[PDB]
């Protein structure tokens, strides 16, 4: 079997992106926000206090025929962003691009964070990482991608984000149209969880490459690229008025300036995230300070190639016994 989902953009940004996910008999679509950084899918729900929904899409267990309440299981979770959520658990059907698992377990929130409350547009998570993390208590529960995976034609899925623009996760298949080159595939480790790589080193604007192993997660589910202090310094002393502000919370710079391009490598091959993919607007409606799309890791414990690095690739998630990333120009 395979699947095919277009995932979209949230807003003018690409803060993040959302994939239509039919849960349930009759289905019930509700548009999560694929996340290979984390490994529970969960939903806004009839369950869902009342105050901490505002404009979500909700799953109804009750109006499913397939539903069945899993006994005794409870879920919470707590993201990198301070974010959290937390409920019980059902078992039902769910179709992603027209591939169908049965028996998925279904997370229904019974509390969410102000931040997930505050985004209409997301309707939940779809948990993309090693079931190894997953939350379910007292018996953890499996991945929508590794429930499907003996099925699937090859144990494979891909990611292929836009830039202002709709993109494509696929599941079972590596479309050859979708790509530039050839693809280049890299070791993962999955010790932590994650699918955590090493890439080969980087570049800024049409400067020298430097090599040097930055160890981090290909993570859907983060918006901009964290990577270390001192590569992250590289990149913003060459844009003139670009600065750390801790008022902020990061780097910013004039939004008059043309972004350089960054570059990052994986092996011997080198994926070019262009200038305009690390600009991510003024700080506050108005203002002429903008906020970059390259951030520090220091202090988060991991560099994180998100949205920002992974949209300008298309990426393969390998998911043989010995898994592994595969990465190709666009």
């Amino acid at each position: 079997s395979t699947g095919s989902a277009t995932t979209t953009p949230i807003d003018s940004l690409d803060d993040a992106y959302i994939t239509p996910v039919q849960i349930g008999t009759p289905a019930q679509t509700l548009n999560l926000d694929f996340d290979t950084g984390s490994s529970d899918l969960w939903v806004f729900s009839s369950e869902t206090t009342a105050s901490e929904v505002d404009g979500q899409t909700i799953y109804t267990p009750s109006k499913s025929t397939t539903a069945k309440l899993l006994s005794g299981a409870t879920w919470s979770i707590s993201y990198g962003d301070g974010s959290s959520s937390s409920g019980d658990v059902y078992t039902d059907t769910v179709s992603v691009g027209g591939l169908t698992v049965t028996g998925q377990a279904v997370e229904s929130a019974k509390k969410v964070s102000s931040s997930f409350t505050e985004d209409s547009t997301i309707d939940g998570l779809l948990g993309l990482a090693f079931s190894t993390l997953n939350t379910v208590s007292p018996t953890q529960q499996k991945t929508f991608f590794d429930n499907a995976k003996a099925s699937l034609d090859s144990p494979v899925f891909t990611a292929d984000l836009g830039y202002h623009a709709p993109g494509t996760y696929n599941f079972g298949f590596i479309d050859t149209t979708a790509y530039t080159g050839s693809i280049t595939y890299t070791a993962v480790s999955t010790k932590q969880g994650f699918w955590e790589w090493t890439s080969t080193g980087y570049a800024v604007g049409s400067g020298t490459f430097k090599s040097t192993s930055i160890d981090g997660i290909a993570d859907t589910g983060t918006t901009l690229l964290y990577l270390p202090a001192t590569v992250v310094s590289a990149y913003w002393a060459q844009v003139s008025g670009a600065k750390s502000s801790s008022s902020v919370g990061g780097y910013v710079f004039p939004c008059s300036a043309t972004l350089p391009s960054f570059t990052f490598g994986v092996g011997s091959a080198r994926i070019v995230i262009p200038g305009d993919y690390i600009d991510f607007g003024p700080i506050s409606t108005g203002s002429s300070s903008c906020f970059g799309g390259i951030q520090s890791s220091a202090g988060i414990g991991i560099n994180i190639f998100g949205d920002v690095a992974l949209k300008a690739a298309f990426v393969v998630f390998n998911g043989a016994t010995t898994p592994t990333l595969g990465f190709a120009s666009k």
